[PDB]
């Protein structure tokens, strides 16, 4: 297990960046000092079911598509200084490339709008 560290590391990465993104921050009510400093939480689905294979936990449903890349679909729960939030990330593993390319990646936070961190290529570079 852990050997395919991708979705290991895509967590870590793509946790790094929503935990710290002032929007998702502001979504995640990251306000530090508002009342001490509060803590921050980040794993895979937690209770959805049962335990740990309940829906999707820190993973990333990897598909060697038509692509000729790997699809990195990763969704991971966090909780937020006031809220409990849903981070789903979109990338897809380039060749020999050392991490995989994030296409997509956004969180859900329950009371806010779903925050794009990262935009897939919603228009075929025209729009």
């Amino acid at each position: 297990g852990a050997m395919g560290s991708g979705d290991t590391q895509l967590f870590n990465r793509a946790v790094s960046m929503v935990e710290k993104n002032k929007d998702i921050r502001s979504l995640l009510q990251c306000d530090d000092g508002i009342t001490g400093k509060e803590r921050l939480k980040a794993y895979g689905e937690l209770i959805t079911n049962d335990k740990w294979t309940r829906n999707r936990p820190i993973v990333s449903t990897k598909k060697l598509d038509k692509e000729g890349r790997t699809h990195h679909y990763m969704r991971f729960h966090v909780e937020s200084k006031k809220k409990i939030a849903l981070v789903h990330l979109e990338a897809k593993e380039s060749k020999q490339n050392y991490q995989p390319d994030f296409i997509n990646m956004y969180v859900d936070v329950p009371g806010e709008k779903r925050y794009y961190l990262i935009k897939p290529k919603l228009h075929p570079v025209s729009n």
